[PDB]
RNA sequence: GCCU
């Protein structure tokens, strides 16, 4: 999967623990992307909150871009 | 595992 955008900002828009995913929207392009609880890193569960602000990579997945390596802002 |  290629790399499209890195260390970009995005509020989650919403993430449900049930299904395993959510969407995030770029701060940058004001674009939703689909995230993953895979792409999530660690100690976040793996798992984000409605409305919290994200840092992630955007990436190529099979059904098109999504988050990848998932963390806070710091 | 693409709108809860």
């Amino acid at each position: 999967k290629k790399v499209i955008a890195t260390k970009v900002l995005g509020t989650v828009k919403w993430f449900n623990v049930r299904n395993g995913y959510g969407f995030i929207n770029r701060n940058d392009t004001k674009e939703d992307v689909f995230v993953h609880q895979t792409a999530i890193k660690k100690n976040n569960l793996r798992s984000v909150g409605d409305g919290e602000t994200v840092e992630f990579d955007v990436v190529e997945g099979e059904k098109g871009a999504e988050a990848a390596n998932v963390t806070g802002p710091g």
